[PDB]
């Protein structure tokens, strides 16, 4: 749902950015 709110503000990025927990 393109749902990248953080400081991306945007969609898919967020999962890169902050959608990885390892
Ligand atoms: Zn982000």
């Amino acid at each position: 749902g393109r749902n990248d709110p953080c400081p991306c503000g945007s969609g898919k990025k967020y999962k890169q950015c902050h959608g990885r927990l390892q």
